[PDB]
């Protein structure tokens, strides 16, 4: 009620015309139970930092989110995973990128944060690490779908003729949290890193302003440091959330050439769900009050 | 059109009663050469990003610096090297972490920026992709010293970069290191990390950092510097001051960093005993400096 969740499941060309009413559906009802999730944590007095954690862990347990299971292939066939998490009260963060032997993320992105004087861990170093921390070695076939696949073989064919997921919440103690997860982009250059992983690109909170996580061109997103630039031009700019929104996702990003999204949240409970296009996956929803899902543009 | 140069061979606990006179010299004449041979370059009307490159590029191959040849060594006696750079005519920039088997990280990371549509690579991708561009492997062995190697013994018991504004108007940093000693394999600090470390914008300003990785990081002072200018109207004496002096010890973060501003301000703040340090305009004398004064 000043207390609220929003979600992503990733901003995109997610065309209405080749969609079915079922196939939405899906899609609405994945997004519904995630956000009720973090609604319920949220009245029941349970931490920013523990929500938009909860939050990610579930986009990625659904296949149908590009993070954990159900994450994008690439070039060589492989899944190389990202993810961050801020917390606002403490300014503390912690990030994993191109980890392939961890179920979520995520938790290891947290587990950094937490259980080392780090915020950034990469590749099997950052496997490690949290392998000695007790967090389970998986197979990396474990994420692997036939739907990712065939966009995999369809964007070879393409290339032969011719996003992330996220949270951010305000908690009843007035604390900001954000996290962001990814699974890449569909047939990636192995190695390549967006913003996902990136503190003050694709994921970033601080009480004092506001809590963003971004999915889009990860590379203009780094470039233009998408997610904090929102909490600078809100802190010294004094714009509006919804000003800050405008600027960043409709002129700022795609005059660099980026396109996507973000959503966030505010420290006076404020929140904002833009992108420049055709659909994001979203829902949000104040603690004690009915959510809202969309996929395209209103 | 006062073309300047700022380097940097890193911030910390530099302290008179460990070093010697003798070794404290060897880093004003390293410091010395290579901010002339960059300063040279503006005055020959080259390019603030070439400018930059060529600086990261000397303190790599200097050992005395940690970065390339010199690089610390991790808890399992290896080296993970990083870099970033960033030009600030197209906002363009390239970034390499976890590299073992590239000479020069800061041109792997300007191979990224200029040969991919990507940022930022890593680890052995990084590697395969800069090797198919024609870039050399090399054994990792050879940025070891023992200089560096008895400190890992020892500690059993920072980053090096530059920014210039060029004859055009344009500005350029980038940063490179070799990580922590005793590093934990697989952590990346601010160096690569664009808007962290590294960060350059002709509307604003080139900063390169040094320090406290995580804190660096969670604050990220670069580009807080330039957004702190451009959209708070703070002087680049005044954005430098709230940064490096309050915010960053507010975190628990020592370090410091260069800046150059779009009209040819240039600052070199830092928090700690001391930061290697040098700067110098065009058609100028330089000046070098460790300690504060
Ligand atoms: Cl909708
Ligand atoms: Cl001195
Ligand atoms: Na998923
Ligand atoms: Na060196």
């Amino acid at each position: 009620g000043k207390a609220v969740i929003a979600i992503h499941g990733g901003a995109g060309a997610i065309s209405r015309a080749q969609m079915s009413l079922q196939q939405e559906l899906r899609y609405i009802e994945a997004l519904s139970a995630i956000v009720e999730t973090g609604q319920k944590m949220l009245e029941a007095g349970e931490s920013a930092l523990d929500v938009v954690t909860e939050a990610v862990r579930l986009l990625e347990e659904c296949p149908l989110f590009n993070a954990g299971i159900g994450a994008v292939f690439t070039r060589d066939e492989t899944h190389e995973l990202d993810a961050c998490v801020m917390d606002g009260n403490t300014l503390k963060a912690g990030a994993v990128a191109g980890v392939s032997h961890l179920r979520n993320p995520v938790l290891a992105a947290r587990l950094v944060m937490e259980q080392s004087p780090h915020v950034m861990m990469i590749g099997e170093g950052a496997e490690n690490f949290a392998f000695a921390r007790g967090m389970e070695r998986v197979s990396p076939e474990i994420f692997s779908t036939s739907l990712r696949y065939e966009q995999l073989l369809a964007a070879r064919k393409e290339g032969a003729t011719v996003g992330a997921v996220g949270a951010v919440a305000l908690d009843l103690d007035g604390n900001l949290a954000a996290a962001t997860s990814t699974g890449g982009m569909t047939n990636k250059l192995p190695g390549r890193v967006g913003d996902s992983p990136l503190v003050g690109a694709g994921c970033y909170a601080n009480n004092a302003s506001v809590a963003v996580s971004c999915t889009g061109t990860g590379e203009v997103f780094i470039r233009a440091l998408a997610a904090y630039d929102i909490a600078a031009l809100m802190d010294y700019g004094g714009l509006s959330l919804a000003e800050a929104c405008e600027r960043v996702v409709m002129e700022k990003l795609p005059a660099l050439g980026g396109s996507g999204g973000l959503i966030a949240i505010d420290h006076e409970g404020n929140v904002a769900l833009p992108f420049n296009t055709e659909g994001m996956y979203r829902a949000w929803g104040y603690a004690g009050d009915t959510p809202t899902t969309g996929i395209y543009r209103e």
